């Protein structure tokens, strides 16, 4: 499988009120065996200067990351579109910050893949 | 004259509770003839992918921008360090967002320059 589509995209977005992340894969995702988590990333003193730097940080996290050593976003996932689309619904609106979603997916073809998708939320839980 | 340094710098910073922007120029700034404004930028639907894109948005603003066409930050400015450093104090903590600071400076050498500085505040007010 591979990721076809993700919203928010890999971008600095405003999106005040954001409370969901959507991923669309190229194949149906098998339930149970596929898992999804997201993190609010700690930015280094004086920040990051492009999304390449953000991607480097995000690439080190995974589904077996330890929650107490990081800042996990609590969320609930559901499968749709004959299980090719995954919607991650956050408990409350996401504040501003840099975020990564990480996964391990077993696809209908029987292969397991891992990956991540990262973005910068420049809006807050509500409109300025 | 040119900008030597700025804090926040041109980056994506967390900086929860940010309420001031410091700019340091290469020459003393003349008060009154020099002015400073800041704006919280509207990002496009697709978001932006890099800070060059941020620069593009910021570079169109200036000291003669119309306040009602934008989202201006209410602030007070203060000169120091024999007038080469400018501190911009925001009236409330800055909410998260992309920002631009713009200026027109008259330097003690009698020359006027314009410029801008942009950053992304990815943290909140606390
Ligand atoms: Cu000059």
């Amino acid at each position: 499988a591979h990721l076809r589509a993700a919203d928010p995209p890999e971008a600095i977005v405003d999106a005040a009120g954001l409370r969901e992340i959507r991923l669309v894969f190229s194949e149906p995702v098998v339930d149970r065996f596929s898992t999804f988590r997201a993190f609010r990333l700690s930015l280094p003193e004086n920040g990051i200067r492009n999304l390449t730097q953000l991607n480097t940080l995000a690439s080190e996290l995974g589904v077996d990351t330890e929650e107490s050593a990081h800042h996990e976003v609590e969320l609930e996932s559901d499968l749709s579109s004959q299980s090719a689309e995954v919607t991650l619904h956050s408990d409350e609106p996401l504040p501003a910050g840099a975020y990564a979603v990480v996964w391990r997916v077993l696809s209908v073809d029987g292969h397991t893949t891992t990956g991540f998708h990262a973005f910068v939320h420049a809006g807050g839980t509500a409109s300025s």
